[PDB]
């Protein structure tokens, strides 16, 4: 934006980004406490399948319905922080990940 810098009809730059890899993002915002599906915070609450599908969590979209309001000493992620777009691939992860 220099004083010459003229008018662009071009637009959308800015959100012209890849999507991130569920394994990324989960280091980023879960592997703090729930390192190889574990959990340091809650010993019980492991990511482990049978016991995500103890508390009903059984899909993907579970996952990423879970995270929006999640228990005690859990941080809950709204939208800004994990759009639906990742809360998905995060979602996928964890599924993919912890048997
Ligand atoms: C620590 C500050 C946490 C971070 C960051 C994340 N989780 Fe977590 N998780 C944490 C606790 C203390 C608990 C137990 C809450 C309780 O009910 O007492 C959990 C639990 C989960 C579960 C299972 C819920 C259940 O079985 O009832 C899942 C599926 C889960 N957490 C996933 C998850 C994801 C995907 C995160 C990053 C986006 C994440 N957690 C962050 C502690 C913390």
């Amino acid at each position: 934006a220099a004083s010459w810098s003229h008018p662009q009809f071009e637009k959308g730059a800015e959100t012209a980004v890849p999507n991130s890899g569920g394994g990324e993002l989960f280091a980023t915002h879960c592997a703090g406490c729930h390192p190889q599906g574990g959990n340091t915070v809650h010993p019980e609450k492991t990511l482990a399948r049978a016991r995500r599908e103890a508390n009903g969590i059984r899909t993907v979209r579970d996952v990423a319905a879970y995270i929006r309001n999640p228990g005690p000493g859990m941080p809950a992620f709204g939208e800004a922080m994990i759009p639906p777009a990742d809360a998905l691939k995060i979602g996928e992860y964890v599924v993919a990940s912890f048997p």
